[PDB]
């Protein structure tokens, strides 16, 4: 599909058995999801943007479906204000920018 | 062009007559540039990101050439980690996401 940018590019994702709305975010290196109690091992990480850094939990090889396209990779979980799909998964679903 | 996402979508922009590198950032509503001088009046504003809020200078109706495409719109100037081109200008240059 083609998604214009008049509004926030929010799509439905499926992860850890939950459906959520998330931003398709070309500005994000990594994928960052709102706090959720995922099972498995994780590693601490800090990620930074406007305002400063937040503490997140890094989970690897997590299956995630984005707008009906399957992907699997690293997901960062913590107190982000919005669910963010980053380039690590955008590449997996063949997402490009076009103008 | 069509831009894939294995690397950061960095492009050259021209603004206030000077060249800079900036990130095409679909997760950003607004365009935020690192501290710089721009001509004309500005308004004090605040803007949010993943780590909290920052103070910015809002410049309206500013021309900016982004990877060879003209836009004229609002530019926020402040302590962003990276120059980011947000949706307000991505729409002007006809940018969409495709997968
Ligand atoms: C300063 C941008 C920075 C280079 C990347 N950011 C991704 C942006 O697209 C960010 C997404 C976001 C949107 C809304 C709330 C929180 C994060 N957007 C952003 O910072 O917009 C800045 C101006 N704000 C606005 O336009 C509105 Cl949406 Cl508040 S991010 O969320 O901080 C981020 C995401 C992933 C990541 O992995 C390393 C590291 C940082």
């Amino acid at each position: 599909p083609q998604i214009t940018l008049w509004k926030r590019p929010l799509v439905t994702i499926r992860i850890g058995g939950q459906l959520k709305e998330a931003l398709l975010d070309t500005g994000a290196d990594d994928t960052v999801l709102e706090e959720m109690n995922l099972p498995g091992k994780w590693k601490p990480k800090m990620i930074g943007g406007i305002g400063g850094f937040i503490k997140v939990r890094q989970y690897d090889q997590i299956p995630i479906e984005i707008c009906g396209h399957k992907a699997i990779g690293t997901v960062l979980v913590g107190p982000t204000p919005v669910n963010i799909i980053g380039r690590n998964l955008l590449t997996q679903i063949g997402c490009t920018l076009n103008f």
